[PDB]
Formats: C-alpha cells, structure tokens, sequence
C-alpha cells in the first residue's frame, strides 16, 4: 500500500484504488496501473522532473528503504493476476530488489523529488510506475 500526496491529488495504484478514489476521480490508466484522485487537504509530496535512473525505495515487506539502478520508462509485459489480464503495462520501470505484492505503493525518489511507485515484481526484481511526465500534478 501506499500513495503520493501532492498539490491537492493522492496518487495511488489503480489496483488498489479505494470506492473514495474513484468516487473523486480525476485520471486514471490501466494501462500504467494508476489512478489520481482530488484531496480537500495539500499534500506533502514534491514530485521530480529528470531523467535520474537511480534512486531509493520504500520496501514495507522488509521495513527498509533500498537503493535501485532502473530502466527508463517502458512498455513491459506483465502477467495476469487477480487485478488485470495479462498484457502490456506502460510507463514501467524495472529495477533489481526485493518486492512482494503487498509493496505496492512504495514511493521511488531520486534527489529530485518523487519519480514513482511500486507497481509490479517476482523474483528479485521490482518494477516502477513513473510519474515523472504527468506535469499537471504540479498545478
Ligand atoms: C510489487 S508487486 C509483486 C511483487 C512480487 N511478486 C509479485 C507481485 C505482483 C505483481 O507484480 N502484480 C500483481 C498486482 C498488479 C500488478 C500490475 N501492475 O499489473 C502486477
Ligand atoms: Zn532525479
């Protein structure tokens, strides 16, 4: 789980998109495995706009927080789960770490500001949902 809050959006997983998200929805592409929601309160986050493909996530099936070296943003074929079938997912980047289903969510930052979340993994390997090209979450 997890989200980013910025301006007045909460970004999240499309997967794990709460009946509140969707009943403020603002964008959403399950084709990238997001879904962007409106917030009455100003969120805490800076997002960043580079092109860094380092950076450190948040793991919460370890507690721990883990440097990554990731591909630039792709299209990726994902297997199907209980979520989607099996297709192409957009805008994914792959890094080597640990990631069970549960860490979904977790936020990938460089020094720049927040580059994406968790959004797929298996097998010592995690995979990012960049944020980085939706220039409208900063106005
Ligand atoms: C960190 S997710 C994970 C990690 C390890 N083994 C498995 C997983 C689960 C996983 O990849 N997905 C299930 C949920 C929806 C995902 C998607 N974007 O299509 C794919
Ligand atoms: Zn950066």
């Amino acid at each position: 789980s997890g989200a980013i809050y910025v301006g007045n959006y909460r970004v999240v997983n499309r997967h794990l998109a709460t009946h509140n998200d969707w009943a403020n929805l603002v964008w959403e592409d399950s084709s990238r495995d997001l879904l962007v929601s409106s917030t009455t309160a100003q969120g805490c986050d800076t997002i960043a706009r580079c092109d860094c493909q380092t950076g450190v996530y948040y793991c919460s099936s370890r507690r721990k927080h883990y440097p990554v070296s990731f591909s630039k943003p792709s299209l990726i074929f994902v297997e199907a789960s209980e979520y989607y079938p099996a297709r192409y997912q957009s805008h994914l980047m792959l890094a080597v770490g640990h990631s069970e289903p549960g860490d979904c969510g977790g936020i990938l930052r460089c020094q720049h500001g927040v580059v994406g979340i968790v959004s797929t993994g298996g097998n010592g390997l995690v995979g990012f949902a960049d944020v980085r090209d939706l220039l409208w979450l900063d106005e």
